[PDB]
């Protein structure tokens, strides 16, 4: 099931940083990683929360569709593409925290404990702060744990209706070409440490997908493009991507 | 609601051959062409048509999803990516014509043309195979009345239902980035004359999305990479995509 590969070190490596990249292949049921502690060791979900949080709001129709204009309230944030209205595709592509923070307001906190219960999701755990558990309260999800909810959710398997379940995978598109579509979501975990930064997500090829979630330390917000960046070396040295 | 912009035909000359281009702002309501007389003139949709049967086959349970594999019939034909079992998303990433000639005689002549009346497409004539028109029949589609079909598909406002819909919608990814995302479908009419390329879809951007449909003048499949090389001049010089 799981097998070990501390090749992958190195790309951790050459960019003076620690981490773990999971690895699951569909098809033949395997799943690979460099770390199988790591992979293990649950930490705060941040911004990859948006996927159950997504599934959530839609469910409970908080959020009637992917149209859906969430207004910007006026305050201007340090991050420059938070400050305009934003519907779910452009809020999840660009982690607009206010408008996943006023989804949390209107679900509250009995449907959302409700909902993660049912999800399975990590710890099930939302002590703390109704609005920003997710950055910094109790909740707590591994690799592992990220990859057995995505493949939930890329079988239709959650229990929130399939429409939900297809808009959120609609959400989360960030790259695709001739040779693969990459569905998948950032996170930047600075408010608890260890300050770590996600990518988690899976790689759909013609006739397979690959599911992925990876964790690194993250001290400053310079080296978020690693997430990405190691991801795709690892993806590029099992011959999944060119 | 038209306007011609001829600046446009130097893409097409620059490569030795003819065709149009019709953009179609949303969010403005307006259109945009090199040549209106041709965005008007109806021809054979080829594998664009991939698009509606693929809507009717899974709407009638044809298809019953994204997943299921369609096993090749062992015939080995010209075009190597068909002699390969594919699932929808692979059959229309390559125009896999076997695969979807049996949707067809599944579908039927009866429900195939009641079908393509409620979708109000082109001429709403299947005269010929039930697994043929579409390459050699009767049917034909101009340029804007693809841009019409192509609007409802966006809207789900399409006579069947909003899970299929969005199904069509995915299996028509081509292309994402961080700037744009393109839903398109490819054709090539090349048994009746004039043989033509076809391109038709829609790019998705932050705050709009800009329907597009575009033929020209194929004598040859060498000039096949035109069809998207062109379109993507047109929305660069649009201000489109960068
Ligand atoms: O609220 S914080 O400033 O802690 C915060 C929350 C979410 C974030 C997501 C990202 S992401 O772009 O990596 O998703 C980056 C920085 C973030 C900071
Ligand atoms: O059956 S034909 O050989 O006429 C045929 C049908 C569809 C085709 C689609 C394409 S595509 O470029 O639209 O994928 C190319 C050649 C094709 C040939
Ligand atoms: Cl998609
Ligand atoms: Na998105
Ligand atoms: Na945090
Ligand atoms: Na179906
Ligand atoms: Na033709």
């Amino acid at each position: 099931m799981w097998q070990e590969n501390k090749s992958w070190n190195a790309h951790f490596t050459e960019h003076k940083s620690q981490g773990v990249v999971v690895l699951w292949n569909e098809n033949k049921q395997q799943g690979f990683t460099n770390n199988l502690k790591r992979a293990n060791q649950a930490f705060l979900p941040a911004s990859t929360f948006k996927i159950p949080n997504s599934l959530i709001a839609l469910d409970l129709g908080v959020v009637k569709d992917e149209h859906q204009v969430f207004k910007w309230d006026g305050q201007t944030r340090d991050i420059a593409t938070w400050n305009r209205d934003h519907n779910l595709i452009t809020a999840m592509k660009y982690s607009v925290v206010p408008v996943y923070q006023e989804f949390a307001r209107q679900i509250g906190e009995a449907r959302m404990s409700k909902m993660l219960h049912a999800f399975d999701y990590g710890n099930e755990d939302i002590s703390g702060n109704v609005d920003s558990f997710w950055l910094d309260g109790g909740i707590r999800i591994s690799a592992t744990e990220q990859i057995s909810f995505l493949r939930k959710l890329y079988h239709n398997k959650l229990h929130v209706s399939e429409r939900s379940q297809r808009i959120v995978k609609q959400a989360m598109l960030t790259e695709a070409n001739g040779d693969y579509i990459i569905r998948a979501k950032t996170g930047y975990s600075t408010r608890i440490e260890p300050k770590i930064g996600w990518w988690v997500g899976w790689v759909e090829l013609d006739d397979n997908v690959w599911f992925f979630a990876m964790n690194m330390d993250m001290p400053t917000s310079d080296g978020l493009g690693l997430r990405q960046a190691i991801t795709k070396e690892v993806l590029k040295q099992e011959k999944i991507i060119p």
